[PDB]
């Protein structure tokens, strides 16, 4: 499941304003982060990041790769690879609450201006 800009927008609509974050800027961040793909898996040394919001097994979810993980979202990382983003949103709201929008590098780099394009058209 790879969403289009409008699909995701409607799904995340209730969340505009959460953490002081504007929906378009979150839309832009996700675009450069996973391309709105619920199956994105990105790996490196000490870790792997999962799904839509690219949540890290290093601190946020539990995976056999990093057994010492604090597992802040009390959930295994496979739950971020399925079609239901409900739980991904709950963990992401946790990240926003604790760390802030800066968890995602793409926000400060490409999502603080030219936001008009990240707005949904009409279906
Ligand atoms: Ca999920
Ligand atoms: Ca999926």
């Amino acid at each position: 499941k790879q969403f289009t800009k409008c699909e995701l927008s409607q799904l995340l609509k209730d969340i505009d304003g959460y953490g002081g974050i504007a929906l378009p800027e979150l839309i832009c961040t996700m675009f450069h982060t996973s391309g709105y793909d619920t199956q994105a898996i990105v790996e490196n040394n000490e870790s792997t990041e999962y799904g839509l919001f690219q949540i890290s097994n290093k601190l946020w979810c539990k995976s056999s790769q990093v057994p010492q993980s604090r597992n802040i979202c009390d959930i295994s990382c496979d739950k971020f690879l399925d079609d239901d983003i409900t739980d991904d949103i709950m963990c992401a709201k946790k990240i926003l609450d604790i760390k802030g929008i800066d968890y995602w590098l793409a926000h400060k780099a490409l999502c603080t201006e030219k936001l008009e394009q990240w707005l949904c058209e009409k279906l």
